[PDB]
């Protein structure tokens, strides 16, 4: 899920 936040932005 975090990862997926900094991967979008
Ligand atoms: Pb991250």
């Amino acid at each position: 899920l975090a990862a997926a936040l900094c991967q979008a932005l």
